[PDB]
């Protein structure tokens, strides 16, 4: 009917601020199916059930109307004093240039954009709470058989500034001369072609060819995870494995992505807002699944040849190499194409983390590189193939894949211990920028506590192997430090990361007020999940750094890399639910730019 | 921009009447580029130029404006007739009914529902007319820089009857209303919920479940044909080809099919309005890719099941048998699931062909029976599967599939002449309805001599045998129906199935007049191909039915049999495409429903 189409062309962070329609249609029914029998009752009661029930209806009318003109009001306001603003900017801007680039020029182009996005929102805002205003009445008026519904809907409704008011049409048809003559020299093509605003959120569908193409990779990786079986099945294995956890950590992840971009886009989460994309053109879910399904046909398809061993002339350690160079090719493809602006996106994103405090943290870059404290074991699998292949592999024989294992030298500790050291020092960054030391020291207190585990692991097992006395203490001491690094972290998620145990349950017991995922068992299957799958996940951090026996030492290692993915994989949910939550509480829609 | 939209929500068989957008856009860019320049030139001449050419469109706007007014005016009497006319006959229904039943108020309802699509066609055909008219002379006022031209506008063409007249608003009106009235007992909701018209035509988009299934079952089909081909030529075979040659053409038929559908709803050919299906819901191409794509995955993993031997309890002669088993429970799936609409639409037709002498010949019923013409391989490997499993299978030895030759009997030839049984009987009773004898007799005489093709090749093969005399003057018989057989057909086909080779070539040579695939190489290249394929399909025929020598005996007729399924596929492009020009010369796009 309707009541879908509200939830579908609605901006996601004005919500409370909409039409109640869903809620008055509700008081309705309820009336309704509530209203007894005059048949077999009197006159003057039900009639006057029926005039107080009027009444109530009218004056929860006049409590929307109210909320909906002031709302409008604010938000013309303050799109008026922002464009009064960029457009001094931008005479400014133009004086100084005449008088004495493409940066500057560049993100001026992109504030306008944003600016008439906000616009567009605010228009298609009005637009649609009329609609659902009149639709409303309407019902009321049909199931009641009154005639005073559209009276004083021209009464109060046709005329009130919420919908009287055409400052907003006069204010795009004024931004789109105003851009298109500065900043373009005429031709209002060129830019329309940018200005123009596609339906956004949960509106926007798939070119049916990404659907055809995510079901075409899906089929390929399903048979040929069915033939990877059974060749295991029918037809030592370890450096064989452990070469390949990677690339299987690195397609459950970028799946996991595309189910979290699908729960964000239907449960109203504004990822595109947060990570700061521009709203126009972005990744929806298929693409990601998509990405992901090519990536694991690649994966599938290495295995596979390894298992066999099609070509004689290729030694097998060419097929591992082999695939992750394709996979490091297609992330580093320098020609315009292969979701060209979403991998140059990435790769700057990459490198803004990866050199760490020098940049200003926004929040894709603490997302990033807070997603890679996951990928610990791709870091450590990616180190240990390199030294196998440049220290231990046979290089001959057509067998050196399945014939650097006690790395207490000092260097796997370090490779596992980096992703912490970004996110550590990304807090660090986040401190001197803000001169606020809660929560950006208690926070760097999470992290601090990984440097102290994996070296009190490693101290450990080196004076475990040597034989002394003082073993014990050290494994006191990494104990002490495990059951720190584990409740710390799971305190924090629960508490920062993702909001619960709120001060305001009520209803929403054990969480907090607002929740934006339908169904509450969620949050609570999630909570225990958490507090499951961070112990065992310092286990295996404790474990893939020490001299435990390979058996059982390893498989450990394989078994809960995949089982914490996921916990990563849950987490973002509610990590993002949570940020867009905090930006639900101010009325944000629009990447606020700073012209230059 | 817009002359795409006037490109997918056009009725396709009122293409001529619409606006001539196209024309008019090619027509100004064509005066704008060819307007020499005057800063060079005088202002007499050019000024002059500018002058004629604005009478010349304003006269084109004349004659546009006259034909759209007078088809609508004309569309406007007819759709008002039949109202009277359908609205006379429900009243008389109704007394009758009253002063004295289900198979009557069906028609009925569906009578209302096909004549409530013409008004709302009408109805679209009218709006987007405006819309081009407004359009294409909005561009030429912006392009001259005249005033005249919305001068002109309001004074003729927002006068016109052709949008000045709201007749089929209130039409519509007043049948929602009848319907709802008598035929419903009120209750608009479930009148409505049949009476709505979704878009039509190249406009519906697929569920994107449908794309998403597409392409699951075509990766799976995929990787289990490479799969197939890889067993094969790694890990006698006679009986299991002969019996998996069926399922190969119903798998490439259900495709080719898909494929047709698809050059169907975009080329414009009307193929709902001709099968007679309803227009706002039907199969697109979509739908028939993932049957076939399901079969398909059916029928690679029964081949593969037979070439390994997976499970060593069941026998592999209950593969093939398991297959074409599921096959037919799912065609004849009693459940209302499982494209159950659409499997019982193709039932009914089914048993409507099986049973042809008795019911009116319609347009699917002579075009499924003329396409089963092709897959008279399956019929006779079925014969043979049947033959098997019943007189030679060892029915042991978990061998009996891979260990009914010389079926002369009587059978095969049969077997082989029944679905040109059908076509001619269906033929003989086209021509007892009509008692028109052209073209209903002549193309009895074209299935006629199928007959004495295969009778003759047995006579031969059984003479040879034997070792007569008179086997020379029987395989020159044969040679003389075969040439004949042969050489009719094709001229048959070239001449009436399609229309080709018409006396109205003019530009389109070889062609007719009017072609609706857009490329002209395509008639061309289709002319070659059937004339090759109808060729060599009689040899299959012939080759099928006789005592050659197995070795070439059958690889003949296992390599021609999918070489003439695409020869069907090809020429249903083009029978569908006269048909539909045959109702593109009567306006006519409703079934016209026959009320009892």
């Amino acid at each position: 009917k309707f009541a879908e189409h509200l939830s579908a062309h609605i901006t996601p962070e004005w919500r409370k601020q909409y039409i109640q329609y869903e809620a008055f249609k509700d008081m309705l029914y309820s009336a309704q199916d509530q209203a007894p029998s005059v048949e077999v009752t009197d006159e003057d009661t039900v009639k006057r059930y029926f005039a107080k029930f009027e009444e109530k209806f009218f004056q929860t009318c006049e409590k929307e109307l109210a909320k909906i003109n002031t709302f409008y009001s604010e938000k013309l306001a303050e799109a008026q004093r922002r464009f009064a603003t960029l457009q001094n900017e931008l005479q400014s801007s133009l004086d100084a240039q005449k008088e004495s680039q493409h940066r500057n020029i560049k993100d001026l182009k992109l504030a306008f954009s944003e600016f008439y996005l906000s616009l567009i929102l605010l228009q298609n805002y009005q637009n649609l709470n009329f609609t659902g205003f009149r639709k409303i009445l309407k019902k009321h008026d049909k199931i009641l058989e009154t005639s005073r519904g559209a009276d004083w809907r021209v009464a109060h409704v046709e005329v009130a500034p919420f919908y009287t008011c055409k400052k907003i049409n006069q204010l795009i048809s004024e931004t789109e001369a105003v851009v298109t003559n500065e900043l373009e020299d005429g031709d209002r093509q060129k830019a329309m072609k940018r200005l123009r605003v596609p339906p956004l959120g949960a509106a926007q569908p798939a070119p049916a060819w990404t659907t055809f193409r995510v079901g075409l990779f899906c089929g390929i990786f399903i048979v040929l995870n069915i033939t990877l079986v059974l060749a295991a099945v029918f037809k030592s294995i370890w450096p064989l494995i452990r070469i390949y956890r990677g690339g299987f950590l690195l397609i459950e992840f970028l799946f996991l992505l595309g189910i979290n971009t699908y729960g964000w886009r239907q449960a109203g989460v504004n990822h595109v807002l947060i990570f700061e994309l521009n709203p126009r053109s972005n990744l929806s879910h298929q693409h990601l699944f998509e990405i992901a399904g090519f990536l694991g046909i690649l994966w599938c398809l290495s295995l596979l040849a390894c298992f066999f061993a099609p070509i004689s002339v290729i030694p097998t350690y060419v097929y591992p190499l082999a695939l992750y160079g394709f996979m490091v090719f297609f992330l580093i493809n320098p020609t315009k194409t292969f979701y060209y602006k979403s991998r140059f996106w990435l790769l700057k994103l990459l490198f803004r983390v990866f050199t760490a405090p020098f940049h200003k943290v926004g929040f894709a870059d603490f997302w990033l590189a807070d997603q890679l404290n996951s990928l610990s074991v791709i870091l450590m699998d990616l180190e240990y193939m390199i030294c196998f292949y440049s220290l231990e592999l046979k290089w001959d024989e057509s067998k050196g894949l399945l014939p650097c294992h006690k790395y207490t030298y000092g260097v796997r500790a370090i490779v596992q211990c980096i992703p912490a050291w970004l996110r550590f020092i990304q807090c660090l960054r986040r401190y001197r920028d803000t001169k606020r030391a809660f929560p950006h020291l208690v926070n760097a207190g999470k992290y601090s506590t990984t440097f102290f585990m994996v070296t009190f692991a490693a101290l450990y097992s080196t004076h475990k192997e040597r034989g002394h006395s003082d073993t014990m203490v050290f494994f006191y001491l990494w104990i002490v430090f495990y059951i720190i690094s584990s409740c710390y972290t799971l305190i924090w998620d629960l508490k920062m990361d993702w909001g619960l145990f709120d001060k305001n349950a009520g209803e929403n017991t054990f969480l907090r007020e607002e929740i934006v995922y339908p169904q509450k068992a969620y949050y609570y299957c999630a909570i225990i999940e958490d507090v499951i799958l961070r112990f065992a996940w310092t286990i295996q951090i404790s474990i893939t750094s020490t001299t435990l026996l390979p058996h059982s030492g390893d498989i450990i290692a394989t078994v809960f890399a995949p089982l914490e993915v996921f916990r990563r994989f849950v987490w973002n949910f509610f990590r993002l639910e949570n940020e867009h939550l905090n930006n639900c509480a101010e009325f944000r829609a629009v990447r606020d730019i700073s012209v230059a």
